[PDB]
């Protein structure tokens, strides 16, 4: 019933994402040389550094609003895909998969040691 368990938990899901070839394209904001269009179509960048940075400042409350910025980083890298069969959008499907494989028990949990903290 820790409350604050979820940020370590976190953190150490992070650094298992910074390990994964898949998150590459997704650790760093996009060039725009490399992109030049990538702002008129992504309004909200996102990308795993923002986030590890954001968790690192406390600029999180909960896991809830580290999920939300992660799932950004890939409803991004679908918006911006000219196709479902694009090599970054297909690492984004299985990093996103891995992604949400562990978040799960991160968030079950905090929410249970919420309520618990309010019975
Ligand atoms: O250039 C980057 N990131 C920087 C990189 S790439 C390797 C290392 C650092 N992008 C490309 C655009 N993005 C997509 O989601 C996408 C879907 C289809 C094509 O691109 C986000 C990631």
């Amino acid at each position: 019933y820790d409350i604050q368990a979820w940020k370590k938990q976190c953190e150490e899901l992070l650094n298992l994402i910074f390990q994964c070839e898949d998150s590459e394209p997704f650790r760093q904001p996009v060039d725009l040389l490399e992109y030049p269009d990538y702002r008129d179509i992504i309004d909200t960048p996102m990308d795993f550094a923002t986030v590890r940075e954001t968790l690192e400042a406390g600029n999180y409350e909960s896991p809830m609003e580290l999920c939300k910025d992660v799932r950004l980083i890939f409803s991004n890298s679908k918006a911006y895909t000219p196709s479902k069969r694009s090599r970054i959008y297909s690492m984004s499907l299985r990093l996103s998969a891995f992604f949400e494989e562990h978040i799960s028990s991160v968030l079950s949990d905090y929410k249970s040691a919420l309520r618990f903290h309010k019975r």
